[PDB]
């Protein structure tokens, strides 16, 4: 640091002033490192700027991260010292390493003064990060919503994405942000814009349980059968993640109760899995096929059974769900009851008239497999009334679940 550099950064304009006579240069090595001017921005110290500006200090000299003087005098939300860099002629589209531009930062901070003063000026509002975003989606991020106004009354992109397909509407959704998504749509942000996953903004609310947003997005046409490259619709996230008020909201509008995944999973399924008794009533009162299965043959009694929850289990069979439902390869909601060794479900089922003389695909029977993985109070009860091994002999069974 040269004695300059202290100088601009401190506000000693007095001394500033004597350096620059005595010959001292604004821009000294030929490198790459903050210079007095930067210095002077971040402390927004305008007459030392006014100043080293006046001698020949360079307004779009970059630092070690790139970041040029115009950058620290955004983040900072000093829209004077903004307004000279700029009456100079600092460049507003220079970016940072990651790509970041004067306009991003301030539009963090929700700097609206100094975003409109970069504005103005050729500010270009198209500058995209790394990470495939631009003014609109920052604003969106950080809830900064009349740095979204005014961005979008200029001529913003309304769905711009990077190479992610996030669009501004996705982020909002993401980070809670009605104000900004009940902004966006009338200027256009497409409620059916594909991410990454093929996930459209209505997946995201939907799986948040987000009410609100969910039903504006579908007020402008979103649709609720929309399919994820895993063929999950957003009712399958909502469902899954027990949220009934929304699952109601959604079937309400067309979404397909019986619409299963890539592999046949039915929003029940996904019920069934994480065992949410008021989804799995809300769907079934509306009529979604109770003992839907999968492409290998599992209902949501097999899964509900397979895993924990007993509760669903009885729901299930209430409402007449096939208790000797095979699989495609013999597997009844018994054998998982057996072999993930859920005694009280093996207690339910049975007592609900399941059949405990069942052979399977493999040679398994709900005993073989209680008793196989030394589960105890499982092969009691199985004990008794399962039947004669009229022969003797390790694959398992798991139900078809969604990936990541
Ligand atoms: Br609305
Ligand atoms: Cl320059
Ligand atoms: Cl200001
Ligand atoms: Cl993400
Ligand atoms: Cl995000
Ligand atoms: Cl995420
Ligand atoms: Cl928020
Ligand atoms: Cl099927
Ligand atoms: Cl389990
Ligand atoms: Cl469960």
């Amino acid at each position: 640091l040269t004695p300059l550099h202290v100088a601009s950064f401190m506000g000693h304009l007095p001394i500033v002033k004597n350096l620059l006579q005595r010959g001292a240069s604004p821009n000294v090595s030929n490198v790459k490192v903050e210079t007095p001017l930067h210095m002077a921005a971040r402390a927004g110290h305008t007459e030392v700027a006014k100043y080293l500006l006046q001698n020949k200090a360079k307004v779009n000299a970059k630092a070690k991260d790139d970041q040029t003087p115009l950058h620290c005098a955004a983040r900072i939300g000093h829209t004077n010292m903004v307004k000279l860099l700029l009456e100079n002629n600092a460049n507003p589209n220079l970016a940072t390493t990651a790509g970041h531009t004067p306009l991003h930062i301030a539009a963090r901070e929700g700097h609206v003064e100094t975003v409109l003063a970069l504005l103005e000026k050729e500010a270009s509002q198209a500058c995209m990060t790394k990470k495939g975003f631009t003014p609109l989606h920052v604003a969106a991020k950080y809830g900064k919503v009349r740095v979204a106004e005014l961005l979008l009354e200029r001529d913003a992109h309304p769905n711009a994405a990077g190479k992610n397909g996030l669009t501004p509407l996705h982020v909002a959704v993401h980070h809670n942000n009605l104000d900004i998504v009940k902004l966006l749509l009338p200027r256009g942000g497409s409620p059916h814009s594909p991410a990454w996953n093929g996930y459209t903004p209505l997946h995201i609310a939907a799986k948040q349980n987000q009410v609100e947003v969910a039903r504006s997005l579908l007020q402008y046409g979103g649709s609720a059968n929309a399919e994820s490259v895993q063929g999950v619709t957003p009712l399958h996230l909502a469902a899954q993640e027990g949220h009934a008020e929304m699952v109601a909201l959604l079937l309400s509008k067309q979404a397909n109760g019986n619409l299963g995944n890539k592999s046949g999973l039915t929003p029940l399924h996904l019920v069934a899995q994480e065992g949410h008794v008021p989804v799995a009533d809300v769907l079934i009162k509306h009529g979604v096929m109770v003992d839907a299965t999968t492409r290998m043959g599992y209902t949501p009694l097999h899964v509900a059974s397979h895993y924990g929850n007993i509760k669903l289990v009885k729901f299930l069979l209430q409402h007449q769900a096939d208790v000797n439902a095979k699989t495609k390869l013999g597997y009844s909601p018994l054998h998982q009851a057996a072999q993930q060794g859920h005694t009280d479900i093996v207690t339910l089922l049975l007592k609900n008239g399941a059949s405990p003389n069942e052979v399977s695909s493999d040679g398994t029977t709900p005993l073989a497999i209680a008793k196989r993985l030394g589960y105890i109070s499982v092969t009691d009860v199985l004990k008794v009334v399962t039947d004669e091994t009229s022969f003797v002999l390790h694959r398992m069974s798991f139900p078809e679940t969604v990936d990541e």
